């Protein structure tokens, strides 16, 4: 066994901004008090995973990248209470220490331990687990899963049921639960609304998945992508809009097509117009608007406070406002017991070391949600 | 005796911007179907009359502002069931005509017949009710009360208790309700909550009356008006901070002073710069913030979209999120119960003719609501 060795595995590389990640040799090093050493067997391609190439997310170079996983627990450090070697987990992007002032209150989700808000690229000590070619190798939101193992923290670490097919409870550690708690615990849709979702990719289906849960009446799919129109009816939508099929702004289009506005928008893209415009869209009085996209960093955006004034409330959440350790297992459970369906949203499944072909069918709209596997 | 006549009186007009109110001789049409000729009994003096004045708050001119006021009904057109003459009222400038999309709306108050969106000045079917030099004059959101009659349309007008003392109970009319409204309706304010209130001018004082009801268990007040703090504590202030006394921006001491982020936070005084600061001092995670001030027409603010995806929420709503003509009654009612005080409120009660001086009050800080009597 591997158990207290440093191990030899491959893992993709993001050296540089605007490149292929490189798929080399890195070494993992045994985990420390209070850290899981995991052996990856599913990872999905997320639009956040190429957001670090294209430098609109910002984290420390060289990184290993990927959040969207499950794997099963190889080794434990010391102190480990809540994992054993052998079990199924899904490391946690969005931490839950279950001690903050944020892990205490009932509503929020956004852990004070997160690496997000200024991500250092380094397990909760300050160090990497990894090296490459002696450098060491930067860790990425506290999971780095486009490797074949990764060492996570605990409280970044959720245990979920033995019998999870891997390969497709992998979209819970990002893309599904992203969508699918946007639409029904933040903006919580209620029964007959009218939904607007802009952005047709793995979070704005899982975003359409939700909004037909909770019973919503109408669901208009907003996308440029043409070819997303199919699934997205398939999971719920019931109609698709193109906005370059238009002479007028969507906000225009949207509004008439709802009677003055839907009552939940939901940004699911990360561009700071296409905001903007979901917040516009919404009823003006009592419209719910929330941003899922992730925006270029450091850009602001520019709105008219007169859009809330009137009445609209407008919110964003990380990973679908979802405590992560108490949900993540509650959801595997949930699909379990085929509450919801994970399968419309895999278009594609590709050996790990064919990732940059993953990269390449999402960036040309080709994909929905391409599985890695080890 | 003046009923289906025309009426001749004093009223303040405001010929164009940025000059001072001219008192002067109007003519006052009677009432047509669906409308009632109100007897002004009292009048404050908001900030969004201010507004009017200054140009901030576009409305056509000429024009006669007031909209925070009580009178009695002096006559009623055909049709009219919910008033009759001698009742005690308050012109509601947040119409509930009680059939849009919006009245029907269990939590919207922006009534489709508002004259707030794109300002007309006119009664609902497109006149005026006043005359002036010869010149017809434009009404203000349907109310009108810097005038000694006024005509409001059925829909702006609720008929309130014949023993409320109308010199107290005109802030329902606005100031109170709004600030006081922005606390237990929109934000919903909860029991130990930290709440931060920017402005502390008549409606910022009636936002710590409603999160001291609401059981928050501590409230900040800032203002850069010191003067207006011992007021915000005998209210309920258990703290107040003048931005100017410190070297670090402001959202900065509030984040550290409530130990991370307060968790409901009001913007209370209609500047763009404060809005993002009173969003960005609410907790990233699970903080809301709710903006009551108006901004100057067409003027957009910028903000990092950051602040909301980590799950902040940012709403806003005109008079509290109050459905108006259902509110109005019950709101003087829990006065007349002594449930509220208005008194702390009132620093100066000056006759109509001073309105000028009641506006110079409001200018140069020294006043909360001045009152104008009839
Ligand atoms: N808030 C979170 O916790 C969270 C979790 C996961 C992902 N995200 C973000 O959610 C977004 C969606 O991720 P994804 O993986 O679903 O992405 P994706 O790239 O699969 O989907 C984006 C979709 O947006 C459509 N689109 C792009 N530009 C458009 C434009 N100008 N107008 C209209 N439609 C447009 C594309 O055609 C595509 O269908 C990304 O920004 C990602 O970073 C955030
Ligand atoms: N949303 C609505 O329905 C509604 C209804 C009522 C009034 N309003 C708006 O609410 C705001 C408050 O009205 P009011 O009558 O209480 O006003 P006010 O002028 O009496 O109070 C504003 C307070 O803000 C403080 N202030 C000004 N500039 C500041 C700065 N840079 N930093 C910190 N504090 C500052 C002032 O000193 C004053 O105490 C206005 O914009 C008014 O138009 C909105």
């Amino acid at each position: 066994s591997t158990a207290g060795k440093v191990i030899k595995c491959k893992a993709a590389v993001l050296w540089e901004e605007k490149k292929p990640f490189s798929i080399e040799e890195v070494e993992v090093a045994p985990p420390k008090a209070h850290e899981v050493r995991i052996k990856m067997v599913a990872t999905g391609i997320c639009r956040s995973d190429d957001h670090v190439v294209s430098g609109t997310l910002v984290t420390p170079l060289p990184v290993i990248a990927g959040h969207e996983a499950a794997g099963i627990v190889e080794s434990i450090g010391e102190g480990v209470t809540t994992v054993r070697p052998g079990d199924k987990v899904i490391p946690l992007f969005t931490p839950q220490c279950g001690k903050c002032r944020v892990c205490k209150h009932p509503e929020g989700n956004f852990c004070l331990k997160n690496d997000l808000s200024m991500p250092r690229g380094t397990m909760q000590d300050g160090t990497s687990r990894f090296t490459c070619r002696g450098k060491p190798i930067h860790h990425f939101l506290g999971t780095s899963t486009f490797s074949q193992y990764t060492v996570v923290d605990e409280i970044s670490v959720a245990k979920i049921d033995a019998a999870s097919p891997l390969e497709k409870v992998c979209l819970i550690g990002c893309g599904f639960s992203t969508g699918y708690g946007s639409a029904v615990k933040v903006a919580k849709v209620t029964q007959g609304s009218t939904c607007a979702v802009f952005g047709l990719g793995g979070v704005g289906l899982s975003v359409i998945m939700g909004c037909k849960a909770a019973g919503a009446a109408r669901i208009i799919g907003v996308d440029i992508n043409k070819d997303k129109f199919a699934k997205a009816k398939e999971v719920g939508a019931t109609e698709c809009v193109n906005p370059q099929d238009y002479k007028k702004p969507i906000q225009e289009v949207l509004t008439e097509m709802s009677n003055g506005g839907v009552d939940f928008s939901f940004e699911v893209i990360g561009r700071l117009d296409t905001m903007v415009t979901a917040l516009s869209c919404c009823q003006e009085a009592y419209g719910v608007s929330v941003i899922v996209g992730v925006p270029p960093d450091s850009q602001n955006l520019s709105m008219n406070p007169m859009l809330l004034l009137s009445g609209r409330t407008w919110k964003g959440a990380i990973f679908g406002g979802f405590k992560s350790k108490d949900s993540v297992p509650k959801l595997v459970a949930d699909f379990m017991a085929k509450k919801f369906a994970l399968d419309p949203l895999i278009t594609h499944v590709l050996p790990f070391e064919k990732i940059n072909e993953g990269f390449d069918l999402l960036r040309s709209g080709e994909s929905i949600r391409t599985i890695l596997t080890f």
